[PDB]
């Protein structure tokens, strides 16, 4: 299936890129280029045409013959040329100084933007935006990283400043209208998809899956090609939760979602209000046996509590289903703590009586690896059930690995993160974080390091707002006065380090801003607004700036504490507000 295929494409992308952030060296670049081309032009078969069959899948539309033919014949053609630029910049990287080969990847170069720009277009036809979302994408952030290596290479290759500056400029110009191209039809496909009852949930938050990591994880990373920006190796986060599909059979026989709540209920209750970042560290199961006849039953999750914990937060307990009285018949406790999960395999259970049906999960095997010290080890679920109708859902089907050249505990690119549940039918869903989001706030010597304040250990929640469809998860919100929550953190030798922050804003309000370290202020000052008092439904990815201070600082110990603080708000009429979405640590030398 398509769908399979396109997730595996755009998490292995991610993921390669995520590796190579901010580096400016031409021996990275080139090796990148190459996995890239590798990915997107496997040769014999059009790997765009997985994209397209990928969204049109999940929405239930078509995109018209022409529309699709064209879009094929220019990203073949496109590949093609990318040869050519990979050649050229191989026969560069060992001839530097031969005039020949500076025109000749020179003017590879101005052939790939040009198509770009005659292109583009092609990827979001008229009717079509959404089949062609994620085709959209991927092209887009081609396109960027072009433009990224006119920063890094142009006046190498005698670009002139004019030049130079109006790649960049376009550069700038391109990252917004491609993000916005990109959260706005996301928002789009996903509301199409709004409906009334449990399958129409499913297909609403498979495409809600699907593209977070097919669109909006890779869009999230476009600002990190402004080289100007990010002149250094830079260490980025995605802290968004994906929810797999729910943990229940379907089929012809009988699926789960034909006798079940709403669409409304299952979206209040499978997905989790919002919170922050947070680990899990303990699971109990609970079992109830049905049975029918002699010889035929089902042990089967009934209910559940779940601990988990932000870093270097308190931990939180909730419970879910049937946790108590004569139907638990078994117990099962899972320490959970430092373990990254990174496959599930459950069996999703049917037991068919006389006149009715009766579903739920039987088994499941966690796979987990402890990233410390990368011990490894299973966790199973299975109480043991007879003579009953079963579906395995493997996790990796819809959150692969980043590669199939390593072990899945090597490339993994997600971990479990929480269960939710609903009864009769019983019901789990098992919500992801992304490998990108450490476990422990590390702070690089050498590298920008990315901090999302919603990793903070306490403090206030994200507001029921989706403004991180741009930010790769979170932010935190205030409408008056207040504080992130302590921001816990580990800090990487030298301790003699300087550093200075930035933070990444949006606000309708100018605003006095200052950054704790420790317990005492650092750094303080004013910010002016970024946005015009609108919903936050309005605000594009030109509203994001930075609140930047060149007076650096040092830490006092290995570990450490940041918290924001924002203050002295320049109107509090109503819409007033101040969005917080990271912390960049600039080391300073």
């Amino acid at each position: 299936i398509s769908e399979r295929d396109a997730v595996k494409t755009a998490i292995s992308l991610v993921g390669t890129i995520l590796g190579k952030l901010g580096v400016p060296l031409v021996g990275p670049i080139v090796s990148l280029y190459s996995t890239l081309i590798d990915v997107l032009w496997p040769g014999g078969k059009s790997q765009w045409e997985i994209f397209m069959e990928q969204v049109e899948a999940l929405i239930n539309q078509k995109i018209a013959e022409y529309a699709r033919a064209k879009a094929l014949a220019e990203l073949e053609g496109l590949g093609n040329n990318y040869q050519l630029y990979l050649t050229a910049l191989e026969e560069w990287q060992e001839n530097p100084s031969s005039t020949r080969v500076l025109r000749d990847v020179r003017n590879r170069f101005e052939i790939l933007d040009s198509l770009f720009t005659q292109y583009m277009p092609s990827f979001r036809v008229t009717g079509y935006e959404v089949p062609l979302l994620s085709v959209y994408a991927q092209a887009a952030n081609l396109h960027l990283l072009l433009l990224k290596d006119a920063s890094i290479f142009g006046e190498e290759w005698g670009f002139s400043t004019t030049a130079i500056n109006n790649y960049y400029n376009r550069q700038m110009s391109l990252i917004a209208q491609y993000s916005d191209h990109c959260v706005q039809w996301y928002r789009t496909g996903l509301d199409r998809l709004k409906g009334s009852n449990a399958k129409q949930w499913v297909e609403y938050n498979r495409f809600r899956r699907e593209m977070t990591l097919s669109v909006l994880d890779i869009m999230t990373l476009f600002p990190m090609y402004d080289m100007r920006t990010y002149p250094m190796e830079t260490k980025a986060q995605l802290t968004r939760e994906v929810y797999t599909d729910p943990i229940g059979a379907i089929g012809a026989q009988g699926s789960w979602y034909d006798s079940a709540p709403s669409f409304n209920t299952l979206e209040s209750t499978f997905i989790r209000g919002k919170h922050l970042f947070d680990f899990i560290t303990r699971l109990s199961i609970y079992t109830g046996r049905s049975s029918f006849s002699a010889s035929n039953y089902l042990k089967k999750w009934i209910g559940h509590q779940i601990s988990s914990q932000p870093i270097g937060g308190s931990i939180q307990t909730q419970t879910y289903g049937t946790t108590s009285g004569s139907s638990v018949i078994a117990t099962q406790q899972i320490g959970f703590t430092g373990f990254d999960v990174y496959k599930t395999l459950s069996t999703a259970g049917v037991l068919f009586a006389y006149t009715s049906k009766y579903y739920g999960v039987s088994k499941v095997v966690f796979d987990a690896i402890y990233p410390d010290n990368k011990y490894k080890t299973t966790f199973t679920y299975n109480p043991g059930s007879e003579g009953i109708g079963a579906q395995e859902k493997d996790s990796e089907v819809e959150l692969p690995p980043e590669t199939l050249d390593q072990p899945n505990y090597e490339a993994y690119s997600h971990r479990l993160n929480y269960v939710t549940f609903i009864r009769n039918p019983d019901v789990p869903v098992f919500s992801w974080t992304h490998r990108s989001a450490d476990r422990t706030n590390t702070v690089y010597s050498d590298k920008i390091t990315q901090i999302p304040v919603v990793k903070a250990s306490d403090g206030p929640k994200p507001s029921a707002n989706e403004v991180g469809h741009y930010l790769g998860g979170d932010p935190i919100s205030f409408n008056s006065s207040g504080s992130t929550g302590v921001i816990r953190l580990n800090i990487n030798s030298p301790l003699s380090q300087k550093y200075r922050v930035r933070i990444r804003y949006c606000s309708s309000v100018d605003f006095d801003l200052d950054v704790v370290r420790g317990g005492t202020t650092v750094n303080n000052g004013r910010f002016n607004k970024s946005a015009p008092n609108v919903g936050w439904q309005s605000l594009k990815y030109e509203n994001f700036k930075f609140a930047s201070f060149s007076t650096p600082f040092t830490f006092n110990q290995a570990q450490d504490t940041l918290k924001i603080s924002v203050r002295n708000f320049s109107s509090i009429v109503g819409g007033s507000v101040v969005y917080i979405d990271r912390i960049e640590l600039i080391p300073v030398n």
